């Protein structure tokens, strides 16, 4: 592990998010900030909110330029807007370099900032072609590599603790590892395997054929795809387009069949328990999506773990049960690999080589039986077909 300074310095959980510590102006403002691989723009609170003990001060800061231009986000979920700046921003356990960056100061929100999840900010690391107003306002880690040595790629351990942490323990325990400007090689165990990044606006990949137990979902791969893949560390749950979605619960229900859920388990809504330490981990099914390679009918496979599908929650009664809630989801909008699927890997962001890497995380939760895997290679045809146009 070469990168020593940037191992371990993220905090939190799959349904809150990962976040890194950052500074923000001069002289340095500290702020927590959500790792976002599915948005592109850097935006902090800057005004008082119930949810924040801390924001970011514009007139504390001598190096803040007022870019006089407002800013308007919504999304599914809910919506941010702010005023456009940028200043001198730090990330104190990553690269030692400071860096001018565009900086969104919100001012109003809804449905951003969550109560508890210790975070005042977002750091969206995709490409400028979906940063808001438009793909002028360039993106953070654009800033980063045009104004430092730092190479053009970045990796994400994010660790899941396999059991609910509560709001003492999640403050104190570490939530893995965003290294910035390379690869460490003692967060992954086994081989790297890298699929093509599609096109430089989400993270975009194309999946090819997917298992439950091995058996073949058996869905035109054009599907998987429909109407993009992405991966998304703002995403909580693994979401499949509603087609699929039908199809792979059907599935898992029917591996997990020597046990009846109820609907409400399924809709990813309820959380299901067992007696402390009997989670039946052995009748539920491993999922493996494979991924296109990097060369020509060639595709590779990552596998994971309902330890990665079953996020740990906590009982409604504190009991000392052992609960989860489903964390695979439907979607309208296309297939995101979101935190529960990153949590079984070592995932690189080889923005240089435009393509993404997996490998086995040092950290997943697994059991003695079963491990999350990534293999390969398969030779598979046509490919190219999987993708989407509109
Ligand atoms: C899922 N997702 C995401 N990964 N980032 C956002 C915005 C996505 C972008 C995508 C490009 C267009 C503008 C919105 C924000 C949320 C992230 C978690 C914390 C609450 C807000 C979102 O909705």
């Amino acid at each position: 592990g070469s990168f020593v300074e940037m191992v371990d310095n993220l905090r939190g959980k799959s349904g809150q998010g990962y976040y890194v510590e950052m500074t923000v102006g001069s002289p340095p403002q500290t702020l927590n900030i959500l790792v976002d691989t599915g948005s592109s723009n850097f935006a902090v609170g800057a005004a008082p909110h119930p949810f924040l003990h801390r924001y970011y001060q514009r007139q504390l800061s001598s190096t803040y330029r007022d870019l006089r231009k407002g800013v308007y986000v919504p999304y599914t979920q809910g919506k941010w807007e702010g005023e456009l700046g940028t200043d001198l921003v730090s990330i104190p356990h990553g690269p030692n370099v400071t860096v001018r960056a565009n900086i969104a100061a919100i001012t109003e929100s809804d449905k951003f900032f969550i109560n508890g999840s210790n975070w005042e900010g977002i750091l969206g690391l995709a490409y400028a072609e979906i940063a808001r107003p438009d793909d002028s306002l360039e993106p953070f880690f654009d800033s980063l590599v045009k104004q430092t040595h730092v190479p053009n790629l970045f990796s994400l351990q994010l660790c899941g603790a396999g059991f609910p942490l509560n709001q003492s323990e999640v403050l104190a325990s570490v939530g893995g590892s965003m290294i910035i400007g390379g690869i460490d090689h003692s967060l992954y165990t086994g081989s790297l395997w890298y699929t093509p990044i599609r096109r430089e606006w989400y993270y975009e990949v194309i999946i090819v054929r997917v298992e439950i137990n091995g058996q073949d979902l058996k869905m035109d791969c054009k599907e998987y795809n429909y109407d993009k893949s992405i991966v998304d560390s703002g995403t909580t749950n693994l979401r499949l387009p509603k087609k699929v979605f039908e199809a792979a619960v059907k599935s898992i229900k029917a591996a997990s069949s020597t046990e009846k859920f109820p609907d409400g388990f399924w809709l990813g809504e309820q959380l299901v328990c067992w007696q402390a330490g009997t989670t039946p981990w052995n009748i539920f099914p491993v999922i493996s999506l494979y991924l296109m390679g990097e060369v020509t009918n060639q595709s590779f496979r990552i596998t994971i773990l309902p330890q990665q599908y079953l996020r740990p929650v906590e009982d409604v009664a504190t009991s000392q049960d052992d609960c989860y809630k489903f964390a695979i989801s439907q979607s309208s909008t296309g297939t995101v690999m979101g935190a529960v699927i990153m949590e079984g890997f070592y995932v690189v962001f080889d923005r240089a080589r435009k393509r993404i890497g997996f490998a086995v995380s040092a950290c997943h939760v697994h059991d003695e039986f079963r491990t999350a895997a990534v293999e390969g290679p398969f030779v598979t045809l046509d490919m190219e077909d999987c993708g989407y146009n509109i």
